[PDB]
């Protein structure tokens, strides 16, 4: 089996991405977040504390035929920028573009925090990290992507996010007309859960490229590039007027600028992504100091490709019994 859908960003500035998801029967479509950084399907619900819900599609597990509570489960997850929800768990259908897995742990918020109640685009989170990071308790469930590898034709799925536009998630093939050039892949560790890998430099601009070996992770559930506070400074400090500004919480560049491009490096081969893909707009509206989509990761503990560099390429998270991550051009 395969799936194909549709993934749009939710705004102006390409702050998250959402993709249509059936959960029950009848099926119920809400808007999740796909998130290879994370492994719960979490979704808004008719259980969800009602002051936290605004805008929100919920799923209705009383509705669906297929639904059944996980008894006794229960969930609770918090993200690195400090948001956080919790609740319990049913099984239910889940279809993505045409790819349908029975049984799915659905897990219903009874609480979410703030970040996600102002944000009405978001309907929940469709987690593709690895299952050993999944929350649920007392018994560990699998992903999506877990449940449905030994059905696909292949064990992959792909992100192809776009710029300022749609783009795709496909499960289970590697479409050749989505991408140029080849397919460099490169080695994953799974030891923490997530998409890890090790890229093999940078270069700012037309500037030369430097070797030098930068792990971190594939994390489509995060907005910008965080990386180590060396290649930062040595990217900003192209930017005329450029700073880091610890009231505003990252660097910072004149809304007038034009940005340069930033090259990161799979093996040998090299991902571009375009200046205009790191202006992420006035820091308030109508100011003229505009902020950065490449940040410090030194408060983190990790490196993220998030989506500024994942959007510039075509990338494949392979499943295979030794996992490995593509990255191509487009």
């Amino acid at each position: 089996s395969t799936g194909s859908a549709t993934t749009t960003p939710i705004d102006s500035l390409d702050d998250a991405y959402i993709t249509p998801v059936q959960i029950g029967t009848p099926a119920q479509t809400l808007n999740l977040d796909f998130d290879t950084g994370s492994s719960d399907l979490w979704v808004f619900s008719s259980e969800t504390t009602a002051s936290e819900v605004d805008g929100q599609t919920i799923y209705t597990p009383s509705k669906s035929t297929t639904a059944k509570l996980l008894s006794g489960a229960t969930w609770s997850i918090s993200y690195g920028d400090g948001s956080s929800s919790s609740g319990d768990v049913y099984t239910d259908t889940v279809s993505v573009g045409g790819l349908t897995v029975t049984g799915q742990a659905v897990e219903s918020a009874k609480k979410v925090s703030s970040s996600f109640t102002e944000d009405s685009t978001i309907d929940g989170l469709l987690g593709l990290a690895f299952s050993t990071l999944n929350t649920v308790s007392p018994t560990q469930q699998k992903t999506f992507f877990d449940n449905a590898k030994a059905s696909l034709d292949s064990p992959v799925f792909t992100a192809d996010l776009g710029y300022h536009a749609p783009g795709t998630y496909n499960f289970g093939f590697i479409d050749t007309t989505a991408y140029t050039g080849s397919i460099t892949y490169t080695a994953v560790s799974t030891k923490q859960g997530f998409w890890e890998w090790t890229s093999t430099g940078y270069a700012v601009g037309s500037g030369t490229f430097k070797s030098t070996s930068i792990d971190g992770i594939a994390d489509t559930g995060t907005t910008l590039l965080y990386l180590p506070a060396t290649v930062v400074s040595a990217y900003w400090a192209q930017v005329s007027g450029a700073k880091s500004s610890s009231s505003v919480g990252g660097y910072v560049f004149p809304c007038s600028a034009t940005l340069p491009s930033f090259t990161f490096g799979v093996g040998s081969a090299r991902i571009v992504i375009p200046g205009d893909y790191i202006d992420f707009g006035p820091i308030s509206t109508g100011s003229s100091s505009c902020f950065g989509g490449i940040q410090s990761s030194a408060g983190i503990g990790i490196n993220i490709f998030g989506d500024v560099a994942l959007k510039a390429a075509f990338v494949v998270f392979n499943g295979a019994t030794t996992p490995t991550l593509g990255f191509a051009s487009k």
